[PDB]
C-alpha cells in the first residue's frame, strides 16, 4: 500500500491533482474516476497495431541515444520515424513494462498488475478495448507464456490468441529463455502476413527474450562488440540484428501499408543498490514507425504509459478509457512534460524544471535534473510540486484497491 510509504492524502485532493496533471479532457467520474474521452487524431480506416517490446533495451545500449554502438539497425530506423529522445519506463521489471504498454496503468510500490490477484480479470487493457472494437488480439513470445504470469493476465484481459514456444515448428536457435529473437521475428512476420489476409484489424504484442543471462544467441550474425560470445552487449547487438531482419521483411510485406509499429523497451537493464531514483536507468528508446508516420525527433519528456493513448490515436480508435497517459499526437505544453518512475520502494516524478523523489518513512527529496550530464543537484520547490508528485505516486495503489481501472464501458 502506497499510503504506508509516502503518507496519506484525501481521495478528492489526490484525484484532482492526478486529473489536472494528466492533461486529459472530457472526464466522466460516474463510471470510473479518471474515465475520459479522447478522439483519435488519425481518422481513416483503422490501422493494425504492432508493439515490439524490447527486453531490457535501455538507452545505454542505443547508439542513436548516445550510448554504446550496439543498435545500428535501430539507429537507422530511428531516422525513418517518430523517435522519442526523452522516453522513460515507469518501472524496472518486465511485467511493469507490459503493464505500461497494455494498460497504461501507472506504477506502485507493489508488483505490476500482471501479477496482482484483482487485476487477473476485467482490468482495463487496450487488448480488450480493441477486441470489443472488432480486433483480433494476440501476444507473440519466444519462451513459455506462463512465465511472470503473462498468459493468465493476457487471457483474462482481452487477448484472443497466444503464440508461444510450443507453436514454433523449426527455429534456427533455441536458448534457456526460448527461441532466438530472429525466430520470434520470423514468426511475427508470418502471423502478420497471415492476419492481413483476414478481414480483421489486429493488435499484436511481440516480446523479445534473447537478452537474458546467460545470453545464448546464434554465432556469425554480428561483428560482436565483446570478445566473449555470451555477453549482454552482444545479446543486445544480436537483438538489434534480429529486429533489422524483421523490418527488412516488414517493409516488403502485405501488412506494411496498414500498420503502426512501436519499438519500445520494457525497462533498462536492472541496476542494484542505487540511491533514490536513478533516472538514467529508466531512460529507454521508443520509436513509432509506419507508412504515413513522418520522421520526427520528439524531445518531450514522456512515459511508456503515454504510448497506449498515443497509439490508439494513431490507429484511428476513439478512446473512452480511464488512462491518464497522454495522447502525444496532440500538443503538450512544456510545463506538462513529465516522467513517473518507480525504483522498488522509491517513486520519482521528473519534469523539465524539477525532480521529486518519494521514499519510505515519508521522506521527500527535491532536485534539479541535468539532462545532458544525467546528474542531479538539490533544489527547493513549491508545495504544489511535491503534492503533484505525491498525488501521482499514490494513484495506482488506490485505483487498484478501489477497482478504478476496470474494463467496464
Ligand atoms: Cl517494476
Amino acid at each position: 500500500s502506497a499510503e504506508q510509504f509516502y503518507g496519506k492524502m484525501d481521495n478528492q485532493k489526490m484525484l484532482d491533482l492526478v486529473r489536472a496533471s494528466s492533461t486529459k479532457i472530457d472526464f466522466d467520474p460516474t463510471l470510473l474516476p479518471t474515465m475520459n474521452s479522447n478522439p483519435a487524431t488519425y481518422q481513416g480506416k483503422r490501422k493494425n497495431l504492432v508493439i515490439l517490446l524490447q527486453e531490457s533495451l535501455g538507452a545505454q545500449f542505443v547508439g542513436s541515444l548516445g550510448g554504446l554502438p550496439l543498435t545500428p539497425n535501430l539507429d537507422e530506423l530511428m531516422q525513418e520515424g517518430w523517435q522519442f529522445t526523452q522516453m522513460y519506463a515507469t518501472g524496472t521489471r518486465s511485467v511493469r513494462g507490459i503493464e505500461a504498454v497494455t494498460t497504461g496503468f501507472p506504477p506502485s510500490p507493489s508488483r505490476a498488475v500482471v501479477k496482482l490477484s484483482k487485476s487477473q480479470t476485467g482490468f482495463f487493457t487496450i487488448a480488450d478495448l480493441l477486441k470489443e472494437q472488432g480486433y483480433h488480439t494476440q501476444f507473440i513470445y519466444g519462451g513459455e507464456a506462463n512465465f511472470d504470469n503473462m498468459k493468465t493476465f493476457f487471457f483474462g484481459n482481452g487477448f484472443d490468441q497466444i503464440v508461444e514456444e510450443k507453436n514454433y515448428t523449426n527455429p534456427g536457435f533455441v536458448g534457456s529463455w526460448g527461441v532466438s529473437d530472429e525466430d520470434l521475428y520470423n514468426k511475427a512476420d508470418e502471423e502478420f502476413e497471415r492476419l492481413s489476409k483476414g478481414d480483421k484489424p489486429f493488435f499484436s504484442l511481440v516480446f523479445t527474450s534473447s537478452n537474458h543471462s546467460p545470453y545464448e544467441y546464434p554465432e556469425g550474425k554480428i561483428e560482436q562488440y565483446d570478445s566473449e560470445h555470451m555477453t549482454r552487449n552482444n545479446a543486445v547487438k544480436y537483438s538489434d540484428y534480429a529486429l533489422g531482419t524483421f523490418f527488412d521483411k516488414a517493409k516488403k510485406s502485405s501488412y506494411w501499408d496498414d500498420t503502426i509499429f512501436i519499438v519500445i523497451a520494457d525497462h533498462d537493464a536492472r541496476v542494484f543498490g542505487a540511491n533514490l531514483v536513478p533516472v538514467k536507468h529508466f531512460h529507454i528508446p521508443a520509436l513509432i514507425i509506419g507508412k504515413d508516420i513522418q520522421p520526427r525527433k520528439d524531445d518531450r519528456i514522456a512515459n511508456n504509459i503515454d504510448m497506449p493513448p498515443t497509439l490508439l490515436s494513431l490507429i484511428g480508435v476513439d478512446a473512452k478509457t480511464p488512462m491518464i497517459g497522454r495522447d502525444l499526437t496532440k500538443p503538450l505544453a512544456r510545463e506538462d512534460e513529465r516522467a513517473m518512475m518507480q525504483y522498488d520502494k522509491n517513486f520519482g516524478y521528473l519534469t523539465r524544471d524539477n525532480l521529486v523523489v518519494l521514499s519510505p518513512g515519508e521522506k521527500v527529496s527535491t532536485m534539479e535534473y541535468d539532462f545532458e550530464s544525467q546528474t542531479m543537484k538539490p533544489l527547493e520547490v513549491d508545495e504544489s510540486v511535491i503534492d503533484r508528485a505525491k498525488a501521482n505516486a499514490l494513484f495506482a495503489s488506490k485505483a487498484y484497491q478501489n477497482n478504478w481501472y476496470s474494463s467496464k464501458r
